[PDB]
């Protein structure tokens, strides 16, 4: 049956939280290779009847944006490394070249002529190009959910499977900044077999060289079988260009760097040059390179051996071609030629290697270590952590998640019909994917890239919502409209999208009002989407120019509301005070909406010309000294004025929350009886140091612990509602929001760092949780893995990627703080939490990227905040390297990253609609969700095709009875059902055909795609 993931600690060779207990981190000088050690062989070790066979594996790392824009880089370098690569490898029938990035190769195969495209095919045909990876980009692992991890590489999968005809089994990731083991999780189930990683922690790579652990068989943290186990190969130094990949002397191999000779404009740092290879040379040059060889050999179990060839946009210039080729070809013909070296050298792919390797693997000569666990935080030299990525442009990391969900939502929706060609449905989820799969690049959600190539970001990911937004609309407006009376123009606009947290109050004014009034328009249509697989309530707020709206089902039946007033934060220049400003035009609704799993609900809002029965209004106070009127238009209530002073809050049964004068959060009160747990929201920031190394976009390199923010006597807004209430604040460079609806508080952030140059903004929860040195951060969205703070690293060591949420626990209580957008945090403290907001810098960090961080915009970050008795749960042993989410705290992340959606009816009369959508659908157990459902199949395809990706999470058993629950057979979601098949998660191999059509739900942990087919 299913794995338990909880109770049995897997036995691995390596673990990476135990090894990071035990390793020193010592930064000595190990001599020519400065982060190791003066590497040692047996020269008898090889002979006539074991040679070692060596792979040059020649490759060109292509970012899509970084310096340059996407289309900028491919206009001056990719499109000419690719048409070079071409010829050359058509002209030398034994040349090899690896390509991992899809978006590029895309958007160059498609500009081809048709001789050309056969000729392309016809040298990926015969092994000479091979496709490592195949995804869109070279992904982020740090900051991207693994739902967009899938997307990004199923986007270049189906790509290359489509057009070229082969699906990737070997993968290369060179350049993330730390790796994760989501990687292996999607890849091993997308039919990979082997991996490469090379940015780990110099320390790391020292240990495991030392072992030779650098090749291990990697599985997840939780798995005791080791059924997700995925042969990985660590590169062993510090970088993989061509000084880094021969051998550990970087002056020795930047001499076997044939672009570093002068008219390149390049050259060896190490001041010795290459020299071409000729016939009076290459006994000596062989002598050297074939020592190097033999060095970095030992660090490997296998007499097969890996060598990269190749540097950021390499192989442009025909004659670089030539130069690396030529020489490299003089090179082996001599070697392989001499005996006495017993060494066979060639030109490789790196499948090519990864067979190799398993050759002697099943012939007995080598046996590979077991390993579980993350290569986070990596550090590449020294102190230098690279955490600041964390965070960096952070409008952008909310961006993605945003975005993220529009793409699910868009896909989802548009699925459930097959769509004439006309309707473009196809075209603008493709652009839509595709711009999203493009953000995953490791300089695009790490906010590593040059301003320009941000905007260039961010203006696609616009687009993109765009074509979400308008797929989503023609996708609601067919789903609730009688099939008799829908009549579409695959243009018009039939809803617009009301989306209460992006851009979000103070970063945008975009949200449209609903305008009623008894002279223009009674009411008004709104429908929510849940692309969730279960029954969802949530409240949902519009804006709209009455207060007097009631809101009705669409059986007529009345649903309570709320009404509040539109507040906005300004920094008033006059009196030097960030105060709020209350609308006296319009307005906020909020109700409880109630939606089938993975469907639709109308509502209507109706005005009166008073207090309508079922509509309650929320009561304000503002809390400042020397306070001034805030009147508000109609709103029936008057806003009280009161000096700072602490509060209490509780909406329904929920928490009690009280409050420090400052507006931020002191304590937590689960029930009526229970204790007030001290739970404190502070700000602080940090610095950068003023001798040494600067914070940049990668490295967070602060000048000691954070500083408390200097907070003044900031105003305090209180609105107080029977459906919501909330406690704003306008702190320096943050209006704090804690909201509260009846179950864990909704926290608000919106951050405007303005001009404070050298800052950092960190939010920091204070608890007397007894965690000690531990904490739980996630990895992609996907698994909670234990981190331990080490005081024998440097504070910025101690920093975690928190791409979706983090907690602290002891004995009893646990907090968990889940996030809407990666972010960078720890817990540097007993009982504390902390999660950085944003980061203004003024230097480079001397990576290469020629800039600071000077671009920051105002972001509004969402969280929730979970506080929890756990003493009942049943949770892993102390050895265990996971941890897991209660339902609680699963629910509150569905509501920060899937929330409901929000359709307004844009015209004043919706002639044929239709109450609700998917009132039949199952709803499932509340860990499993579908992750992905898109058609995949155009509408001309006799047998109609929609793949189904299905995760199971697993949630902590704290004694809460389980309830029924509908079994979810994603294969009988549709009609017609001819054949129900397993998958790979791209969807692009079967792996069973499924008895009785049915898709049989996945275990805890896993995830599964399945294809239903339909005659159509
Ligand atoms: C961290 S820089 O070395 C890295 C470059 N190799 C380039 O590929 C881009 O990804 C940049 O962030
Ligand atoms: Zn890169």
């Amino acid at each position: 049956q299913c794995q338990d993931v909880v109770q049995d600690v897997p036995n691995v060779d390596v673990q990476m939280l135990e090894l990071y207990d035990r390793m020193s981190f010592k930064d000595i000088d190990g001599g020519v290779w400065k982060q190791g050690w003066n590497i040692k062989y047996d020269p008898l070790k090889y002979n006539a009847h074991h040679k070692l066979k060596v792979f040059v594996v020649p490759h060109s790392h292509n970012d899509p944006g970084w310096i340059q824009t996407f289309e900028e880089y491919y206009q001056h370098d990719t499109k000419h490394i690719l048409s070079n690569a071409l010829r050359h490898l058509h002209d030398n029938p034994e040349m090899k070249f690896i390509w991992a990035e899809i978006s590029y190769f895309a958007r160059f195969y498609h500009d081809l002529g048709e001789n050309k495209k056969l000729q392309m095919k016809s040298i990926v045909k015969n092994g000479q190009l091979e496709f490592v990876t195949g995804g869109w980009v070279m992904p982020d692992e740090a900051n991207s959910h693994w739902r967009n991890v899938l997307l990004q590489l199923t986007e270049g999968q189906t790509w290359l499977k489509q057009f070229m005809n082969v699906t990737p089994t070997a993968s290369w990731a060179i350049d993330p900044f730390g790796h994760s083991p989501t990687m292996p999780y999607i890849l091993q189930k997308s039919g990979f077999k082997n991996m490469l990683i090379q940015r780990t922690h110099y320390s790391v790579k020292k240990e495991l060289a030392q072992q030779r652990q650098l090749e291990f068989l990697w599985r997840q943290i939780w798995d005791n079988k080791g059924d997700t186990a995925l042969f990985t190969h660590m590169m062993p130094f510090y970088s993989y260009d061509i000084p880094h990949t021969c051998g550990p002397d970087p002056k020795v191999c930047c001499q076997f760097d044939f672009k570093r000779m002068g008219s390149f404009g390049l050259s060896c740092p190490w001041k010795v040059p290459p020299r071409t290879i000729s016939d009076q040379n290459v006994a000596a040059r062989s002598d050297l390179l074939v020592d190097q060889w033999k060095k970095k050999a030992e660090l490997y179990r296998t007499n097969v051996l890996l060598i990269p060839l190749g540097d950021d946009f390499r192989f442009k210039q025909n004659t670089e071609w030539d130069v690396q080729r030529v020489n490299y070809e003089r090179l082996f013909e001599h070697i392989n030629s001499q005996a006495h070296f017993n060494v066979q050298a060639q030109f490789g792919t790196l499948q090519e290697y990864f067979d190799a390797v398993h050759q002697a693997e099943r012939a007995g000569q080598a046996e590979f270590p077991t390993l579980s666990g993350d290569f986070f935080t990596y550090a590449d030299r020294s102190d230098n952590y690279w955490s600041g990525y964390y965070t960096s442009r952070p409008y952008h990391k909310r961006m993605d998640r945003v975005l993220m969900h529009y793409v699910r939502a868009a896909e989802m929706l548009s699925a459930w019909h097959s769509w004439d060609g006309m309707a473009r449905i196809e075209e603008r989820l493709e652009q839509a994917r595709r711009e999203l799969s493009l953000f995953q690049h490791h300089d695009g959600i790490t906010g590593t890239a040059k301003t320009h190539v941000v905007v260039d970001y961010e203006q696609r990911m616009q687009e993109a919502l765009k074509a979400c937004q308008m797929v989503m609309q023609q996708s609601v407006y067919r789903l609730l409209t009688k099939p008799s009376i829908y009549s579409p123009d695959f243009s018009f606009s039939y809803f617009t999208l009301d989306d209460s947290r992006w851009p979000g109050s103070g970063v945008e004014d975009s949200r449209t009002t609903i305008i009623l009034g008894e002279d223009i328009l009674p009411s008004k249509h709104v429908v929510m989407h849940n692309t969730l697989p279960h029954w969802r309530e949530q409240l949902v707020d519009f804006y709209v120019s009455s207060p007097f709206v009631s809101v009705t089902d669409l059986a007529n039946n009345p649903v309570e509301a709320q009404v509040s007033p539109v507040w906005s934060w300004h920094h008033d220049t006059l009196t030097k005070t960030i105060h709020p400003q209350g609308s006296t035009t319009k307005y906020r609704i909020i109700f409880k909406a109630r939606v089938p799993p993975m469907g639709l609900a109308t509502y209507v809002l109706t005005i009166s010309d008073s207090k309508p029965e079922h509509t309650s209004y929320a009561s304000n106070l503002l809390l400042r000294k020397n306070p001034t009127s805030l009147p508000l238009g109609q709103y029936p209530e008057d806003v009280k004025f009161g000096d700072p002073r602490e509060i209490s809050l509780r909406v329904g049964n929920g928490p009690t929350l009280a409050f420090s004068e400052q507006g931020l959060l002191k304590s937590i009160q689960l029930t009526q009886d229970s204790p007030h747990v001290p739970v404190h929201f502070k700000f602080l920031k940090y610095g950068v140091r003023s001798h040494g190394d600067r914070s940049g976009a990668y490295l967070f390199l602060p000048n000691g612990p954070a500083s408390p923010v200097e907070l003044g006597q900031p105003v305090v807004l209180v609105t107080k509602g029977k459906l919501e209430s909330s406690v704003s604040v306008g702190l320096p460079s943050v209006v704090h929001q804690t909201i509260m609806r009846g179950g864990a508080p909704e926290i608000r952030n919106l951050v405007d760092i303005g001009s404070l140059d050298n800052t950092e903004i960190v939010m920091r929860l204070e608890t007397h949780i007894d965690s000690g040195d531990i904490f739980y951060t996630d990895l992609n969205g996907l698994q909670f893995i234990k981190r331990r703070r080490l005081d024998k690293l440097p504070l910025q060591a101690n920093y975690y990627p928190i791409p979706s949420g983090m907690f602290i626990e002891d004995a009893n209580t646990r907090l968990t703080l889940l996030t809407g957008q990666p972010l960078g945090g720890s817990s540097l403290a007993s009982g504390e939490l902390e999660i950085m907001q944003d980061r203004r810098l003024a230097s480079d960090d001397e990576r290469g990227l020629g800039q600071g961080v000077l671009d920051n915009k105002p972001v509004l970050h969402i969280y929730r905040l979970v506080l929890e008795k756990v003493n009942n749960c049943v949770r892993p042993s102390k050895l265990h390297p996971a941890g897991y989410l209660t339902s609680a705290a699963h629910k509150a992340s569905q509501s920060l990253l899937d929330p409901l959606d929000k359709f307004i009816f844009a015209e004043n009369e919706w002639i044929g609609a239709q109450g609700q959508f998917g009132g039949d659908h199952p709803s499932a157990r509340e860990d499993l969700d579908v992750s992905v459902m898109r058609r995949l199949t155009k509408s001309s395809a006799k047998t109609q095709r929609v793949g189904y990706v299905l995760h199971r999470t697993n949630l902590m058993q704290c004694g809460t009875p389980e309830e029924h629950t509908q079994k979810l057979d994603v294969c009988h979601l549709l009609p017609n059902v001819a054949r129900c098949e397993r998958t790979t998660l791209t969807f692009l191999q079967n792996l069973e055909h499924l008895d009785g059509m049915v898709a049989p739900e996945v275990c805890p942990m896993e995830t599964a795609a399945y294809v239903s087919s339909h005659s159509s």
